[PDB]
């Protein structure tokens, strides 16, 4: 396992998220179910080729990394929430995760380095 991996991600927050608000929406009102249904909509569209991961990220991600097209930059273990961390180091360079849950919300992760 490298010391650090670089990843990009798309985050869909929901009304039960740790901090239910984001740069794009003053208050996150969508339910947990609606958030996972969105994440899965984005996953099937990225797999079909209909949408690009980084464009959907820059547009709909509730994480401020949206401005950097989803890029979180590099990180070692013991920094990010453990579900996110495990899923990221498990990814090959260029591989996309399926739904990933953390207190912040639901994630789709793309390992770049
Ligand atoms: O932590 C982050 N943004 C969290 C917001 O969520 P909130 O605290 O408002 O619940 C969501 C998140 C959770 C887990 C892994 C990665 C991201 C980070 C945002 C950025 C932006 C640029 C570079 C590094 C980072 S690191």
């Amino acid at each position: 396992e490298p010391a650090r991996v670089r990843c990009s991600h798309l985050l869909v927050k929901h009304s039960q998220s740790r901090r239910p608000s984001s740069w794009r929406q003053e208050q996150i009102t969508r339910t947990q179910e609606e958030a996972l249904e969105l994440i899965n909509g984005y996953i099937q569209k990225i797999k079909s080729g209909e949408e690009d991961f980084e464009s959907l990220a820059s547009q709909f991600s509730d994480c401020s990394s949206a401005k950097a097209r989803g890029d979180l930059g590099a990180f070692s273990r013991g920094q990010m929430q453990k579900p996110f961390e495990d899923a990221s180091f498990a990814l090959r360079t260029g591989e996309m995760s399926g739904p990933v849950f953390t207190d912040s919300g639901i994630h789709i992760i793309l390992r770049t380095e």
